[PDB]
């Protein structure tokens, strides 16, 4: 004979009316010297022989008695002596939902990279439940968010294990860290729950390119500026963090000609490497390029205009027509000369002068092109030779003067 | 107006610039009669005057880049003077640039570090080639050595200067081709064109685009019940196609939703060790899942099934319930006692047999499964023996064999 009864029933519960089930008289139970025999460690059942009833001595717990084995049936044998008779009886215990779903870890750590595409699965630790069947784990739900959703798998021996599925791509630049609530629901009535915290750490991915604060840099620097002069400092910013955010500055020269400028890849400072000359090159158009450790780059145009400095003296060049000059020759051209100046503005503008005492005349024929002509015929006895010191001088600040001497002799017939 | 003569660069000295006498409309004798002379700003005479044949010649070879450079046009303003009578003429000499310079790149080798997940259409700035020439004689085109992942584009800017930029058309893969080498060539527009090559070495940056994979899809291992605590069961290894911090793997143990399991995993080596005690009579079969995870989130999973082995570590449990301490003399078929045997083990380790002495006139009769009875085989007088000893000996059929015995003394009555 076999009897069935729910788990965790209070001790002293009336199991079965043994007297009626055996079809024997009430006094016969104590008459035959009814005893109970079993190899169990604990005597779960005590026999009331006077009323012929089978009673529980202690409160049973299925998980501690059977555990994983199902059905939980305990076999024992009751013996009678008058006459000698044996009766094997089995007792089955129906499992109840008296266990709450418990997660292994109080928090689960997930480090998901930013470029993780939707549909990507992530394994989660399952909630365990010592119960059996519908009283065990049945459902898994995740706290309402816009990124993930959990799905339950009944793989293998019908043991349910949850895994998290991504639906919308992550972004560390928007939300660095996620915190979800993983809830496990039982299939019993009423259902039992078990909650844990899913900690999602979004790993940074270099998906952002560095950009300069200014698209154009325009700075003026004098020609006579000292070596290692701070021309301009350039700054670029990256939206990413760590090594993925570090930038490296590189100088791209424009067209031909050497660039006397150097950039620091770290600080972003542009400084003088060589010499500057407004007369050689007055305007530089270059491009600074900041690049991360990934290859993503940003570019900016830097324009540097050199300032003019009066550091050039006028170049006086003279070609003589007549080494000697007749006495009674009116209006004679002694020599013709031209002046030069690479500078600009008043630094390039130049006025030339001659001694006022000399009977000669400077006649400006062409632009920066003068002629030295005698103003009147000359006698020999007065002055044999003449030292004419032409002095060309610019109108800049400071003023630079260049002068040259020519000797002209007046001569009649030999 | 003033007169101007044009002449290509790098012309050999002694070149016939122009018939100056005819251009000025003067007689052949008149030019040398008036003492025609040449005046220019430079000390170095670039021009020399031939008053005999009335021609203008070159005294030095002109270099446009050394005279003008970037300025255009390269015009030298010079003057011609006459002395019979005194007269002044303005004349200009323009030097047409010639394609006499090779395009050169500043650096012999340019290093690029491009990500593996770089999307097509991504631009990568490259340093331009230098050319002191002007117009069509400067840098005009940019071509890149035949590859599969890149193509160069020639862009113009500001003063219509040409600069190259590299364009990706096919995504890279460090697991396929870690490093790439290109030849960047710059082509002139002159005739014939002139090239300028340089190394462009592209180093593919690693991106975590590989998930860890287990060598085996299933792991099976037998472990004895008597095995010690914290003993290495099996070592699992997973490989990652990536490298560096994107390649190192961390192992995690995932158990079933049934009950607690006595096992632990090493994150580095991948060794599974025992955590608690093992008993075949408790839990016989274990199914766990090992999950390998990198530093990016990409994972791989393998199923590890371990069944424990049964050992004969449980002696049979004998429990005897006696009915009669004393027995009648001439009583046939008398039931002395009734006992039960147990064995939690399985197979021959659980199978058990019971024995009694051969000299005793008692018979051991089986009534129920693993449940026997001690009954007299035949009546017997007292004068032979007053009391008898019955040592029930129960033993399993395992290896080694475990035995357990217990004695019961029974007396006869009625004299
Ligand atoms: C069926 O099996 C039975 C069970 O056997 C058991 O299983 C086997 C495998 C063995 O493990 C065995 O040990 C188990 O018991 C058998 O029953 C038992 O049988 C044994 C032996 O047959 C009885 O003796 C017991 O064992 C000791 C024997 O010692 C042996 O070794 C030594 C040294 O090798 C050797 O000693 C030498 O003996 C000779 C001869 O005397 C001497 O000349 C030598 O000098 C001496 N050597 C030296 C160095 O000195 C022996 O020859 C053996 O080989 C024995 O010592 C031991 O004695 C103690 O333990 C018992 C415990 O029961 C005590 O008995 C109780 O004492 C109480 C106190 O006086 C007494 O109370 C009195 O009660 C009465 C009324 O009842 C009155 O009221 C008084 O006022 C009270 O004081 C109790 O009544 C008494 N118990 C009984 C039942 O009467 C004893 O005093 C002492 O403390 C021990 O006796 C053994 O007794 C016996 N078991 C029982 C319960 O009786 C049975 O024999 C088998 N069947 C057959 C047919 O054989
Ligand atoms: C598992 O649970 C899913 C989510 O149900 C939600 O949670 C419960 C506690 C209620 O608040 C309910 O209003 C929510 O929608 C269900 O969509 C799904 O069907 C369930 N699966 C099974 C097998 O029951
Ligand atoms: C005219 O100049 C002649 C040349 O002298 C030169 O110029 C002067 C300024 C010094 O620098 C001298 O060392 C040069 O050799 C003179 O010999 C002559 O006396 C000068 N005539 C007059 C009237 O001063
Ligand atoms: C440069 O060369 C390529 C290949 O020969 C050609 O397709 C392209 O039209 C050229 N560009 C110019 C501006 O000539
Ligand atoms: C299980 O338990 C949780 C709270 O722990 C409830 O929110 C849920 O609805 C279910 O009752
Ligand atoms: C599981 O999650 C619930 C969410 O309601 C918490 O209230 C609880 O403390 C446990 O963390
Ligand atoms: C994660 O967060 C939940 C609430 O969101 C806690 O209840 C839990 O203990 C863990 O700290
Ligand atoms: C560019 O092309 C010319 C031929 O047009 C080669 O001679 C030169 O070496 C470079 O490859
Ligand atoms: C540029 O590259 C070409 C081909 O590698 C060489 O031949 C040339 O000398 C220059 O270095
Ligand atoms: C880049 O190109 C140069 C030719 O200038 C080679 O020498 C070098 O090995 C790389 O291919
Ligand atoms: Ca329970
Ligand atoms: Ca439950
Ligand atoms: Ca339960
Ligand atoms: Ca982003
Ligand atoms: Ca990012
Ligand atoms: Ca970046
Ligand atoms: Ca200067
Ligand atoms: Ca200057
Ligand atoms: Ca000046
Ligand atoms: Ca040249
Ligand atoms: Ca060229
Ligand atoms: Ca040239
Ligand atoms: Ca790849
Ligand atoms: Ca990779
Ligand atoms: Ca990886
Ligand atoms: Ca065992
Ligand atoms: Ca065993
Ligand atoms: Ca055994």
């Amino acid at each position: 004979i076999s009897y069935s009864m729910p788990e965790e029933t209070e001790s002293g519960y009336l199991v079965a009316n043994l007297a009626q089930d055996l079809g024997l008289r009430v006094g016969e139970l104590t008459t035959r010297g009814a005893r109970i025999h079993h190899n169990g460690n604990k005597e779960l059942l005590q026999l009331d022989a006077e009323r012929g009833n089978l009673l529980l001595k202690e409160k049973p717990d299925r998980e501690a008695l059977c555990g994983a084995t199902e059905p939980c049936v305990l076999h024992f044998q009751i013996i009678l002596e008058n006459p000698v008779q044996f009766f094997q009886t089995d007792l089955q215990f129906t499992d109840i939902n008296d266990h709450f779903p418990e997660f292994p870890d109080t928090e689960m750590l997930l480090k998901i990279q930013e470029i993780a595409q939707p549909g990507t699965v992530f394994p989660l630790k399952a909630a365990q439940d010592p119960d059996i069947g519908s009283n065990a784990v049945q459902n898994y739900t995740v706290s309402p968010n816009l990124h993930f959703h959990v799905v339950t798998l009944s793989r293998s021996d019908d043991r349910k294990y949850p895994e998290l599925v991504l639906d919308r791509a992550l972004d560390r630049e928007e939300q660095p860290e996620l915190t979800l609530i993983l809830t496990a629901l039982d299939g019993g009535a009423p259902p039992k729950s078990g909650t844990t915290t899913v900690r999602i750490e979004v790993v940074d991915i270099n998906d952002n390119a560095p950009q300069f604060l200014q698209s154009l840099y325009a700075v003026e620097v004098p020609e006579n500026s000292p070596l290692n002069a701070l021309v301009v400092t350039v700054s670029a910013r990256d939206l990413d963090a760590g090594i993925h955010g570090n930038v490296a500055y590189s100088l791209f020269q424009g067209g031909g000609g050497p660039q006397p400028f150097v950039i620091d890849e770290i600080t972003g400072e542009i400084r003088l490497k060589g010499a500057l000359d407004f007369e050689a090159t007055s305007y530089y158009t270059m491009e600074i390029v900041a690049t991360d450790s990934g290859g993503l780059s940003g570019k900016c145009t830097v324009a540097i205009q050199v300032l003019d400095v009066n550091d050039n003296a006028p170049k006086l060049t003279i070609s003589s027509l007549t080494s000697s000059i007749p006495e009674n020759a009116p209006e004679a051209v002694v020599a013709v000369f031209s002046v030069s100046d690479p500078d600009s503005g008043d630094n390039g503008r130049m006025v030339c002068s001659i001694q006022n005492g000399l009977p000669f005349l400077l006649k400006p024929t062409f632009k920066n092109f003068y002629t030295l002509v005698t103003e009147r015929p000359l006698d020999r006895e007065s002055n044999a030779e003449y030292n004419i010191t032409i002095t060309v001088s610019d109108l800049g600040t400071p003023r630079l003067t260049t002068q040259h001497t020519i000797t002209v002799q007046v001569s009649d017939i030999n």
